[PDB]
């Protein structure tokens, strides 16, 4: 394990923690870091479950880094959405069972990682707010993300949320459906095992394949025309109003 | 604008009110001057955002005009029911926001303008409902309408309420979500302009775009097959065993 | 009617009482006389509703009967699975009014049948459970039933259901909208009864059409697979590893 941008830590549980300061952006690094680490664990016979959260409490992830996607050639696009993919389709349809400490802000691409998990904890802190907020960017969440959303919280839900670029907290979240459940700050590790330790009293070839008969369907969506996929990102994001307006987002930044 | 059937007013709002007395019936005039009207100020890029409201309190839309399809030749029929269609994928693909003022009862017909806004507001009056009550008509909501229906309240919701043919009032339509927010009658116009403002802080192109993915295939479903669609609700129509129905439904309404 | 193992009694309601002592387990014979005892009320035109239940409180149904998959030639799996499917597909494409009175413990199969009805009533008895705990026993609930549960209590809650296999008491049930009703046991055939009335209120032809229209798609997903749905049980319920769990499973039921 690289323990660079992520680290990975430890029975039958192992935690990956975010180490990206100052935001856990999903950088190229951070993303091609995770996914290779994430398969390790998912290979290691020892390990049935991993609880998700950031090193460093505030924020548990920024989601994708604005720079990675802007005055960039259409091959870097190309890698980078595909990396994006990827971490989406390894989190979504891993084998183990994945538990998100949601100890921070988790907004647009960090929601996302919340989203493939199976089973969200978040902190009680008035402070943070998860959704996905790409519509205020100037962006759209990619399909994909966009059903993963919807068999979350509903298409209604989503429908409103997506639009307006939602971002709840805590307890909205809660009441939403966002998150599963909501405790004081202190309490979130802790109650990721707790929980953790009950899916552990599932036999784990027949949660796996439920898991797998629940999700296949949208995985495969992706997966299907996943190079279409890649070749509508290049396209919209280079589109020179559209790397305009990702230009004005990021001064504003500053 | 005609502004017979219906009446467009008026920054960067735009007003629709039915004016079909006594109740607001979906007659093919005034599904013709809709679209029409709609279509206008789609085109009018002043106008971001429309509010769907009756002229008239009371009575929101009680949807279809049964006369409009009894004792009719198929052609009619075809041409009829393909207004019906335009209506309602004009209004679900509307690139503007549409909030619905419900300030009447709205039963069928006008449910389905009501469900393809991008949000619903209903008078606190407790003699108002909605809902798709075609089943105690003899009849059944188109598949396309049904989906719109499901991706709102959710299947198993509205395999019920449009079974029995529910009509929900104000309270009992926001607990199921078909609505999504109750307010006293005189505020239902201010709040949907409060409403409006906020859709207005969202980008046009990424909201846009946004509610377009939420919406295609539900959209698709039924472009890909129109011209069956039509023709199997001219057969339906047709039978004499439901024509029959169709006029004791028409003298009772005596 | 045989009424060996379903006793049928009976203004155009009839009441189907599981009567196979002592957990009402799904045994093929069960299956195959609920089958041929359903299509004869379907046919008589005098029924147009059917309340299902345990002649005996305490457990609804138990679901499959273990045994009759262990240590059984390929050909009955095959002969089985198609019995289990049939079910399904009968009750699930009713064209009566199903109602389940659940007045006992209704476990994975057991819930499949409350699954198919249109109208869900369970005695507020604290010891009944409701559920698919299929994981539970290293088995899997199939694609289709899946659907018909995520058509019930939405996607998320039926991803976390499923892998856990959680079996809901009365007040969750209600809760999570598995169950429409929760009443005193004592009530439960009598509210059965109420809610029927009322559903007779609705146009036959009408009603019936929604129905099939609501349910269609999810149907038809299985019956444009079922001989490769079978022969998956078969090879799935066949393997070695799972045979062996099938009978650590049934020796602790002693
Ligand atoms: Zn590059
Ligand atoms: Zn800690
Ligand atoms: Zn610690
Ligand atoms: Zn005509
Ligand atoms: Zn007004
Ligand atoms: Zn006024
Ligand atoms: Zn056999
Ligand atoms: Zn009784
Ligand atoms: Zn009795």
């Amino acid at each position: 394990f690289s323990n660079k941008r992520v680290l990975v830590e430890k029975a039958g549980i192992a935690v990956m923690k975010f180490k990206n300061p100052p935001v856990n952006s999903l950088s190229l690094e951070f993303l091609t870091e995770f996914v290779i680490s994430l398969e390790k664990l998912e290979n290691d016979k020892s390990i049935r479950g991993v609880i998700l959260t950031s090193e460093r409490p505030g924020i548990f992830s920024a989601g994708l880094d604005l720079m990675e996607m802007y005055g960039r050639n259409p091959a870097h696009y190309a890698e980078y959405w595909k990396a994006v993919q990827e971490l989406w389709l390894r989190l979504y349809l891993s084998n183990l069972t994945l538990i998100s400490a949601i100890n921070g802000a988790s907004p647009a691409g960090g929601c996302l990682m919340a989203l493939t998990c199976d089973y969200r904890i978040m902190a009680d802190n008035s402070k943070y707010t998860i959704g996905l907020n790409e519509s205020l960017l100037g962006i759209v969440a990619p399909f994909w993300l966009k059903d993963n959303y919807v068999n979350t919280i509903g298409h209604r839900a989503a429908e409103r949320a997506l639009q307006l670029g939602t971002l709840f907290p805590p307890a909205e979240a809660l009441k939403v459906g966002l998150v599963d459940e909501v405790v004081p700050e202190d309490q979130v590790h802790s109650k990721a095992r707790s929980v953790m330790a009950k899916w552990f009293t599932i036999p784990d070839h027949s949660r796996q394949l439920t898991k797998s008969m629940m999700r296949k369907a949208t995985a495969d969506n992706l997966i299907k025309q996943r190079e279409a996929d890649i070749q509508n990102f290049t396209s919209f994001i280079s589109r020179d109003s559209i790397q305009k307006s990702l230009h004005v987002y990021l001064e504003k930044l500053k």
